[PDB]
Protein backbone atom coordinates (compact mmCIF):
# COMPACT_ATOMS: atom_id res chain seq x y z
CA UNK A 1 0.00 0.00 0.00
CA UNK A 2 1.82 3.31 -1.18
CA UNK A 3 0.89 6.65 -0.71
CA UNK A 4 -0.74 6.98 -4.69
CA UNK A 5 -3.02 3.94 -3.71
CA UNK A 6 -4.32 5.07 -0.59
CA UNK A 7 -4.71 8.68 -2.74
CA UNK A 8 -6.23 6.46 -5.90
CA UNK A 9 -8.71 4.15 -2.85
CA UNK A 10 -9.76 7.93 -1.64
CA UNK A 11 -10.96 8.87 -5.01
CA UNK A 12 -12.55 5.64 -5.51
CA UNK A 13 -14.85 5.82 -2.38
CA UNK A 14 -15.70 9.34 -3.60
CA UNK A 15 -16.74 8.43 -7.03
CA UNK A 16 -19.53 5.97 -6.79
CA UNK A 17 -17.26 3.75 -8.82
CA UNK A 18 -14.77 1.37 -9.29
CA UNK A 19 -11.62 2.37 -10.79
CA UNK A 20 -8.42 0.78 -12.13
CA UNK A 21 -5.14 2.03 -12.34
CA UNK A 22 -2.06 0.52 -14.01
CA UNK A 23 1.31 2.86 -14.63
CA UNK A 24 4.70 1.62 -16.43
CA UNK A 25 7.24 4.06 -15.83
CA UNK A 26 9.64 3.00 -18.63
CA UNK A 27 12.27 5.32 -16.86
CA UNK A 28 12.76 1.86 -14.38
CA UNK A 29 10.42 -0.40 -15.50
CA UNK A 30 8.09 -0.10 -12.12
CA UNK A 31 4.85 -0.22 -12.05
CA UNK A 32 1.90 1.13 -10.09
CA UNK A 33 -1.14 -0.68 -9.82
CA UNK A 34 -4.61 0.05 -8.07
CA UNK A 35 -6.87 -3.34 -8.42
CA UNK A 36 -4.80 -4.08 -11.21
CA UNK A 37 -5.24 -7.86 -11.87
CA UNK A 38 -9.16 -7.14 -11.68
CA UNK A 39 -11.00 -6.79 -15.19
CA UNK A 40 -13.41 -3.86 -16.29
CA UNK A 41 -15.10 -3.63 -19.74
CA UNK A 42 -13.06 -2.34 -22.18
CA UNK A 43 -15.60 -0.70 -24.59
CA UNK A 44 -13.93 1.34 -27.75
CA UNK A 45 -10.43 0.95 -25.82
CA UNK A 46 -9.91 -2.33 -27.60
CA UNK A 47 -10.30 -0.62 -30.55
CA UNK A 48 -6.14 -0.07 -30.21
CA UNK A 49 -6.22 -4.07 -30.39
CA UNK A 50 -7.90 -4.34 -33.36
CA UNK A 51 -6.18 -1.36 -35.31
CA UNK A 52 -2.97 -2.71 -33.80
CA UNK A 53 -3.45 -6.31 -35.17
CA UNK A 54 -4.55 -4.84 -38.66
CA UNK A 55 -1.18 -3.07 -38.56
CA UNK A 56 0.84 -6.68 -37.86
CA UNK A 57 -1.42 -7.79 -40.87
CA UNK A 58 0.23 -4.92 -43.14
CA UNK A 59 4.05 -5.78 -42.40
CA UNK A 60 3.19 -9.16 -44.52
CA UNK A 61 0.36 -7.35 -47.21
CA UNK A 62 2.39 -3.71 -48.19
CA UNK A 63 -0.56 -2.30 -49.85
CA UNK A 64 -3.05 -3.87 -47.07
CA UNK A 65 -3.86 -0.09 -45.38
CA UNK A 66 -4.95 0.99 -49.35
CA UNK A 67 -7.65 -2.40 -49.34
CA UNK A 68 -11.04 -0.63 -49.58
CA UNK A 69 -14.03 -1.82 -47.59
CA UNK A 70 -17.43 -1.45 -48.61
CA UNK A 71 -19.88 0.79 -46.47
CA UNK A 72 -23.40 0.24 -46.65
CA UNK A 73 -26.36 1.88 -45.20
CA UNK A 74 -27.47 -1.37 -42.95
CA UNK A 75 -23.70 -1.10 -41.31
CA UNK A 76 -24.16 2.03 -39.22
CA UNK A 77 -24.24 1.43 -36.16
CA UNK A 78 -24.48 4.07 -32.98
CA UNK A 79 -21.40 6.54 -33.79
CA UNK A 80 -20.53 6.85 -37.16
CA UNK A 81 -19.28 10.39 -37.78
CA UNK A 82 -16.74 8.98 -40.23
CA UNK A 83 -18.32 6.09 -41.97
CA UNK A 84 -21.47 7.85 -42.17
CA UNK A 85 -19.86 10.32 -44.51
CA UNK A 86 -19.17 7.09 -47.08
CA UNK A 87 -21.90 5.13 -46.70
CA UNK A 88 -22.66 3.67 -50.60
CA UNK A 89 -18.78 4.08 -51.11
CA UNK A 90 -15.70 2.78 -49.57
CA UNK A 91 -12.92 3.24 -46.78
CA UNK A 92 -9.74 1.59 -46.83
CA UNK A 93 -8.24 -0.13 -43.97
CA UNK A 94 -6.01 2.97 -43.05
CA UNK A 95 -9.16 5.15 -43.09
CA UNK A 96 -11.30 2.97 -40.78
CA UNK A 97 -7.90 2.47 -39.03
CA UNK A 98 -8.07 6.75 -38.24
CA UNK A 99 -11.67 6.81 -37.98
CA UNK A 100 -12.03 4.03 -35.24
CA UNK A 101 -8.75 5.23 -33.34
CA UNK A 102 -8.70 9.32 -33.58
CA UNK A 103 -12.80 9.81 -33.64
CA UNK A 104 -13.85 6.35 -31.88
CA UNK A 105 -15.95 5.60 -34.82
CA UNK A 106 -18.57 2.76 -34.09
CA UNK A 107 -18.70 1.09 -37.84
CA UNK A 108 -14.85 1.81 -38.39
CA UNK A 109 -14.21 -0.76 -35.65
CA UNK A 110 -16.62 -3.45 -36.94
CA UNK A 111 -14.80 -3.36 -40.31
CA UNK A 112 -11.59 -3.56 -38.59
CA UNK A 113 -12.87 -6.81 -36.53
CA UNK A 114 -14.26 -8.30 -40.00
CA UNK A 115 -10.99 -8.28 -41.57
CA UNK A 116 -9.22 -9.85 -38.18
CA UNK A 117 -12.28 -12.50 -38.79
CA UNK A 118 -14.05 -11.60 -36.06
CA UNK A 119 -13.82 -10.73 -32.28
CA UNK A 120 -11.83 -13.62 -31.56
CA UNK A 121 -9.28 -12.81 -34.43
CA UNK A 122 -8.53 -10.05 -32.74
CA UNK A 123 -8.12 -12.34 -29.42
CA UNK A 124 -5.84 -14.32 -31.08
CA UNK A 125 -3.72 -10.93 -32.23
CA UNK A 126 -3.31 -10.29 -28.14
CA UNK A 127 -2.26 -13.81 -27.38
CA UNK A 128 0.21 -13.48 -30.37
CA UNK A 129 2.09 -10.73 -28.44
CA UNK A 130 1.91 -12.03 -24.76
CA UNK A 131 -1.29 -10.86 -23.55
CA UNK A 132 -3.07 -13.92 -21.93
CA UNK A 133 -5.94 -11.64 -20.54
CA UNK A 134 -7.36 -9.81 -23.30
CA UNK A 135 -10.74 -10.95 -24.73
CA UNK A 136 -12.97 -9.86 -27.05
CA UNK A 137 -16.46 -11.67 -27.91
CA UNK A 138 -18.41 -9.09 -29.30
CA UNK A 139 -18.91 -6.51 -32.19
CA UNK A 140 -20.14 -2.80 -31.81
CA UNK A 141 -22.30 -2.24 -30.45
CA UNK A 142 -22.67 -4.73 -27.71
CA UNK A 143 -19.29 -4.71 -26.87
CA UNK A 144 -20.56 -1.42 -24.97
CA UNK A 145 -23.19 -3.53 -22.62
CA UNK A 146 -20.31 -3.54 -19.42
CA UNK A 147 -22.50 -5.26 -17.30
CA UNK A 148 -20.60 -5.90 -13.80
CA UNK A 149 -19.24 -9.61 -13.12
CA UNK A 150 -19.25 -10.06 -17.04
CA UNK A 151 -16.00 -11.12 -18.90
CA UNK A 152 -17.36 -10.35 -22.01
CA UNK A 153 -14.90 -7.91 -23.50
CA UNK A 154 -12.42 -7.18 -20.89
CA UNK A 155 -9.08 -6.64 -19.52
CA UNK A 156 -6.66 -6.25 -16.50
CA UNK A 157 -5.44 -2.42 -16.01
CA UNK A 158 -2.36 -4.78 -15.83
CA UNK A 159 -2.53 -6.61 -18.70
CA UNK A 160 -3.18 -3.38 -20.88
CA UNK A 161 -0.81 -1.84 -20.02
CA UNK A 162 1.47 -3.88 -20.60
CA UNK A 163 0.45 -4.38 -24.18
CA UNK A 164 0.13 -0.61 -25.05
CA UNK A 165 3.90 -0.57 -23.69
CA UNK A 166 4.91 -3.31 -26.28
CA UNK A 167 2.75 -2.34 -29.02
CA UNK A 168 4.01 1.75 -28.93
CA UNK A 169 7.44 1.31 -27.46
CA UNK A 170 8.43 -2.13 -27.62
CA UNK A 171 8.62 -4.87 -30.92
CA UNK A 172 5.39 -6.55 -30.52
CA UNK A 173 5.06 -4.23 -34.16
CA UNK A 174 7.13 -3.69 -37.06
CA UNK A 175 8.77 -0.23 -36.67
CA UNK A 176 6.50 1.69 -39.45
CA UNK A 177 3.79 0.02 -37.97
CA UNK A 178 4.72 1.04 -34.33
CA UNK A 179 5.15 4.62 -35.79
CA UNK A 180 2.12 4.89 -37.40
CA UNK A 181 0.27 4.00 -34.52
CA UNK A 182 1.66 5.83 -32.46
CA UNK A 183 0.90 8.89 -34.37
CA UNK A 184 -2.80 7.71 -34.99
CA UNK A 185 -2.63 7.70 -30.67
CA UNK A 186 -1.19 11.68 -30.40
CA UNK A 187 -3.58 12.43 -33.16
CA UNK A 188 -6.78 11.40 -30.95
CA UNK A 189 -9.35 13.62 -30.84
CA UNK A 190 -11.49 12.56 -27.99
CA UNK A 191 -8.72 12.63 -25.07
CA UNK A 192 -8.50 15.91 -23.68
CA UNK A 193 -10.91 15.78 -20.27
CA UNK A 194 -10.05 12.09 -19.73
CA UNK A 195 -6.12 10.89 -18.44
CA UNK A 196 -4.29 13.99 -20.37
CA UNK A 197 -6.42 16.53 -17.69
CA UNK A 198 -4.60 15.58 -15.42
CA UNK A 199 -1.02 15.70 -16.68
CA UNK A 200 1.36 18.75 -16.91
CA UNK A 201 0.40 20.74 -20.31
CA UNK A 202 4.19 20.66 -21.45
CA UNK A 203 3.75 16.71 -21.67
CA UNK A 204 2.72 15.15 -24.66
CA UNK A 205 0.60 11.97 -25.00
CA UNK A 206 -1.30 9.81 -27.06
CA UNK A 207 -4.16 8.10 -26.57
CA UNK A 208 -7.97 5.92 -26.73
CA UNK A 209 -11.00 6.73 -24.26
CA UNK A 210 -13.81 4.62 -24.31
CA UNK A 211 -16.80 4.74 -22.75
CA UNK A 212 -20.41 2.78 -22.34
CA UNK A 213 -23.57 1.68 -20.14
CA UNK A 214 -23.16 0.82 -16.04
CA UNK A 215 -21.39 5.05 -16.78
CA UNK A 216 -17.86 3.15 -17.80
CA UNK A 217 -15.46 5.57 -18.81
CA UNK A 218 -11.86 4.40 -20.05
CA UNK A 219 -8.79 5.75 -21.45
CA UNK A 220 -5.53 4.08 -22.32
CA UNK A 221 -2.35 6.68 -22.53
CA UNK A 222 1.12 6.50 -23.58
CA UNK A 223 2.88 9.89 -22.42
CA UNK A 224 6.08 11.67 -22.76
CA UNK A 225 6.86 13.93 -19.81
CA UNK A 226 9.55 16.51 -20.39
CA UNK A 227 12.82 15.47 -19.79
CA UNK A 228 12.26 11.70 -18.95
CA UNK A 229 11.25 8.40 -19.95
CA UNK A 230 7.60 8.04 -21.46
CA UNK A 231 4.89 5.99 -19.07
CA UNK A 232 2.00 4.18 -20.07
CA UNK A 233 -0.86 4.29 -18.13
CA UNK A 234 -4.52 2.76 -18.17
CA UNK A 235 -7.49 3.87 -16.32
CA UNK A 236 -10.62 2.48 -16.05
CA UNK A 237 -13.68 3.03 -14.40
CA UNK A 238 -17.31 1.40 -13.92
CA UNK A 239 -20.78 2.77 -11.99
CA UNK A 240 -23.21 0.10 -9.92
CA UNK A 241 -26.11 1.57 -12.45
CA UNK A 242 -26.95 0.70 -16.04
CA UNK A 243 -27.89 4.17 -16.55
CA UNK A 244 -24.95 6.32 -14.55
CA UNK A 245 -23.28 9.15 -16.20
CA UNK A 246 -19.58 9.50 -17.67
CA UNK A 247 -16.94 10.66 -15.11
CA UNK A 248 -13.90 11.56 -16.97
CA UNK A 249 -12.67 13.95 -14.51
CA UNK A 250 -12.17 10.71 -11.96
CA UNK A 251 -10.02 9.53 -15.59
CA UNK A 252 -8.37 13.12 -15.03
CA UNK A 253 -8.07 12.36 -10.90
CA UNK A 254 -6.43 9.42 -11.12
CA UNK A 255 -3.97 10.73 -13.46
CA UNK A 256 -3.05 13.72 -12.02
CA UNK A 257 -2.27 11.51 -8.46
CA UNK A 258 0.24 9.52 -10.56
CA UNK A 259 1.62 12.40 -11.81
CA UNK A 260 2.31 13.70 -8.66
CA UNK A 261 3.61 10.45 -7.26
CA UNK A 262 6.70 10.35 -9.58
C1 LIG B 1 -16.58 -1.29 -2.20
C2 LIG B 1 -15.76 -0.40 -3.12
C3 LIG B 1 -14.97 -1.24 -4.02
O1 LIG B 1 -14.80 -0.69 -5.16
O2 LIG B 1 -14.58 -2.40 -3.66
N1 LIG B 1 -16.55 0.54 -3.96
C4 LIG B 1 -17.56 0.27 -4.82
O3 LIG B 1 -17.78 -0.80 -5.37
C5 LIG B 1 -18.43 1.50 -4.99
C6 LIG B 1 -19.68 1.40 -4.11
C7 LIG B 1 -19.36 0.77 -2.76
C8 LIG B 1 -18.45 1.83 -2.08
C9 LIG B 1 -18.43 2.96 -3.10
C10 LIG B 1 -19.85 2.83 -3.63
C11 LIG B 1 -17.60 2.59 -4.32
C12 LIG B 1 -16.34 1.86 -3.92
O4 LIG B 1 -15.29 2.39 -3.58
C1 LIG C 1 -17.80 5.55 -29.44
C2 LIG C 1 -17.88 5.09 -27.99
C3 LIG C 1 -16.71 5.60 -27.18
O1 LIG C 1 -16.81 5.62 -25.94
O2 LIG C 1 -15.66 5.97 -27.77
N1 LIG C 1 -19.19 5.40 -27.41
C4 LIG C 1 -19.53 6.55 -26.82
O3 LIG C 1 -18.87 7.57 -26.76
C5 LIG C 1 -20.89 6.42 -26.19
C6 LIG C 1 -21.96 7.31 -26.79
C7 LIG C 1 -21.89 7.32 -28.31
C8 LIG C 1 -22.38 5.92 -28.69
C9 LIG C 1 -22.63 5.28 -27.33
C10 LIG C 1 -23.19 6.46 -26.59
C11 LIG C 1 -21.34 5.02 -26.57
C12 LIG C 1 -20.18 4.51 -27.39
O4 LIG C 1 -20.18 3.43 -27.96
C1 LIG D 1 -12.49 14.43 -39.71
C2 LIG D 1 -11.66 14.76 -40.96
C3 LIG D 1 -12.47 15.56 -41.96
O1 LIG D 1 -12.09 15.61 -43.16
O2 LIG D 1 -13.49 16.16 -41.54
N1 LIG D 1 -11.03 13.57 -41.55
C4 LIG D 1 -9.70 13.41 -41.60
O3 LIG D 1 -8.86 14.19 -41.16
C5 LIG D 1 -9.34 12.13 -42.30
C6 LIG D 1 -8.69 11.04 -41.44
C7 LIG D 1 -9.37 10.89 -40.08
C8 LIG D 1 -10.75 10.31 -40.44
C9 LIG D 1 -10.68 10.18 -41.96
C10 LIG D 1 -9.22 9.79 -42.12
C11 LIG D 1 -10.71 11.54 -42.67
C12 LIG D 1 -11.69 12.55 -42.14
O4 LIG D 1 -12.89 12.44 -42.27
Amino acid sequence: TSAVQQKLAALEKSSGGRLGVALIDTADNTQVLYRGDERFPMCSTSKVMAAAAVLKQSETQKQLLNQPVEIKPADLVNYNPIAEKHVNGTMTLAELSAAALQYSDNTAMNKLIAQLGGPGGVTAFARAIGDETFRLDRTEPTLNTAIPGDPRDTTTPRAMAQTLRQLTLGHALGETQRAQLVTWLKGNTTGAASIRAGLPTSWTAGDKTGSGDYGTTNDIAVIWPQGRAPLVLVTYFTQPQQNAESRRDVLASAARIIAEGL
